[PDB]
């Protein structure tokens, strides 16, 4: 049986849900004119859809809290904005408390507060990906090679983010947790080392890559010492840990996606978040890529047909389904992933992440209850693992895929503003109501 | 909303459910020495699987009625087996009641009182394709052209059922309704004139499909007459509805497949239960096929790639879905059907049967939603439809294909005689805790 303390919950971000009624538009972010970007939309780039036309969470937060609670669950974690809350430049500031938005700030209190009178409790994450365009403007980086608004690579963003964080930690008193960024690796690789991503600047320079990497450990680091000298709560991090197979490369390939940025940020976490979604088949490459720093060095190459690489709503190599965005449902992997997480650092464990692209919901029930069964086998091998937060409640906006490609339990209609469970909704209610997923396991003898 | 007194509920046989452990063992049916017949097996006629390895229902009927009841459905149909109750032949014998098997009456008296006292209605159906082995033996009639024990071709079948028909009617006082029989064009067409089908016992002769409906049409009127004497519960009886599509010939191939029996069945019946799964297309054929009588005519061929001849899970030439065992999902032909059926007739109806062969969950949530939706138009039409049945809440022997083709809202696990409820379960009770499917209808853009 799962303890009671366990954390069953859903995880979400404030770019993908936020938006959809004017009260709420927020024009200043980076992702902001890089899906408006009609250049990238004529290439493919980014998809068409309107993130401005999405969910609605700024001001339907009480019912998506409500479906929440309705099932039990316990935990919900969200993201704020940067960009809502200092919607103008700190630089030069040194304190700036009195140039945020304190509509803004009073209003994810207002949603902090209804989650916690559901029985929710809130981890606020202070950055999810995107960042305020007065600080990363991707249009003129990609397109005209202007850098006075870069991003992670720029060199006022380490020492703004902790202002931001210092603000966050003395301002929203009543969290139950928070979380610095998530997955700050995939920011990296798919901004500067993942041209086919669509993830904004979409440079390809692996020095790059290696510089937003090191920004974000800076950043992360600096903004946990400063939070903990005003936050009692604990501050963690959350990252996107593959786990890779194959030959003799996955240590190196392991290495690069994921310990050399967490060996890095370990000593200043109080938990580790964990955003998993399949695995990724590894193979060593004839020649040796370094940065020029000689630090970052890559000798391997990802095997199509397998993980993320996978047709749509096929199978994989192995035989495996895969799901509307073509990722191989592979449950053993979160195992994996978190015993080596359990193996290399002594830190509390959370799933963060874990879900599936599946309209039909034909993936989504078989997908909740392998992983879920992974997570009860941790359990009991003892491992402190203290939750599992499944991305996500509802169908948000996908970054670079836009509305096609939806992760909810619960399905939405954009344009009617409407929100209907699928039937793995009822099935994770049951799931917790049970406390285990012993009642249940016959159902993946279907899929075998 | 659906009417407070509309009837949700599940379907079962006798002979697909009960057996199980030694203690229910019944080898005194057609269909038991048909499915246990090696040279069958080895030419893939049968499966082989054991029906007295199945679900147990003849002992765990409290824990299947629960799996309703908790749900909130409010009926079940279910089978009494001819062979358990009358193990010897009853010709000759006015009065057979002292040759009854009153173990066997009295354990389906429990069978229906508990059932009752979880709040279902109980429709009992007294004949559910299988015989009693004294009355026919497919074996002899069909490798051995021994026709002394003939089944529906035996005249004497009509007698000793409608003595079976008395004594049921006199002995179960506490059900709610009676149905005589399950599909009698079923039993007529596959049996006699459905060689590739697997039905005993597999004869190919339109002259034997002809006598083996008139003779069901004579039992079921006679049976109807002398039932009406000792119950004032409705009495009615269940058929396979088929919707045939395609050019002219469909109003011929919709007079053989449905109102050849219908019409002469009508004004000795109650309410008429529809049993519906998918469409058929037909299509002229160049030549008329006479029976000797001339009472049947046959002009038409059934077109693959739609209907029941799609292959498994994969698209109709339609492009809709097809399941485990080839159907097409086609929800609008309920409609059809019922509504010819109410055209036709002067009849209460229900919806006696319908379902999916699907162990993974794919296609039933989908299925009944739509079908359901289809029920609640009919609803708002005025229609006298008083009721729907899925099949079935539990997998069970699908006949000639064994266990392996899975149509219960709950997965079976035959083995361990365990019962694992799946994602549509659980959304067929907020269907019916909603009275409407109108909260749900936007899981259905999903399936476009």
């Amino acid at each position: 049986m799962f303890p009671q303390d366990f954390l069953f919950g859903v995880a979400m971000s404030g770019f993908q849900f936020e938006m959809g009624k004017e009260n709420s538009k927020d024009e200043n972010t980076d992702w902001y004119i890089w899906t408006h970007d009609l250049q990238n939309q004529a290439n493919g780039v980014v998809s068409r859809d309107l993130v401005e036309e999405g969910a609605d969470y700024w001001n339907s937060y009480a019912r998506v809290h409500e479906l929440c609670s309705r099932i039990g669950m316990n935990v919900i974690r969200i993201g704020i904005e940067w960009s809502r809350i200092f919607p103008n430049p700190t630089h030069g500031i040194k304190d700036p408390s009195q140039i945020a938005d304190m509509k803004v700030v009073e209003h994810y209190k207002q949603i902090i507060e209804d989650a916690k009178s559901r029985g929710l409790k809130v981890i606020v994450n202070l950055n999810h990906f995107t960042l305020p365009l007065w600080l990363h403007d991707p249009i003129r980086v990609s397109r005209f090679n202007d850098f006075s608004r870069s991003g992670w690579l720029d060199d006022r963003s380490v020492h703004e983010f902790t202002k931001f964080a210092t603000f966050c930690a003395k301002s929203f008193d009543d969290v139950d947790a928070f979380t610095t960024m998530n997955e700050p690796n995939v920011v990296a690789k798919l901004g500067y080392f993942g041209r086919l991503s669509g993830f904004p600047p979409s440079l390809l320079n692996i020095d790059l890559y290696e510089k937003a990497l090191d920004n974000q450990i800076l950043a992360h680091n600096k903004a946990y010492e400063t939070m903990k000298q005003f936050t009692n709560k604990p501050v963690g991090i959350i990252y996107a840990t593959s786990w890779c197979e194959g030959d003799d490369a996955r240590n190196d390939a392991m290495e690069l996606e994921n310990w050399y940025f967490l060996d890095r940020v370990i000593d200043r976490i109080d938990f580790l978040g964990v955003n998993y979604y399949t695995r990724a088949i590894v193979k060593r490459t004839p020649s040796v890529l370094s940065s020029s720093s000689g630090r970052i060095k890559i000798n391997w190459s990802f095997v199509p047909g397998f993980g993320g690489s996978c047709q749509r709503n096929s199978k994989s190599l192995d035989g495996r389904p895969s799901t509307d965005n073509g990722w191989e449902i592979y449950p053993e992997g979160l195992g994996y992933v978190l015993r080596s997480c359990r193996d290399r650092y002594k830190k509390p464990l959370y799933v963060t992440e874990n879900g599936v692209a599946d309209d039909r919901d034909i993936y989504r029930p078989y997908s909740l209850l392998a992983h879920l069964k992974i997570v009860e086998d941790c359990l009991k091998e003892n491992m402190d693992l203290r939750g599992y937060m499944h991305w996500s409640i509802i169908d948000n906006f996908e970054w670079p895929m836009g509305y096609s490609m939806r992760f909810g339990l619960v399905r939405v209609d954009f344009k009617q503003k409407l929100f209907t469970p699928r039937p793995s909704y009822y099935l994770f209610g049951q799931i917790i109501n049970s406390r285990t997923t012993e009642p249940f396991l016959n159902l993946l003898k279907a899929w075998e």
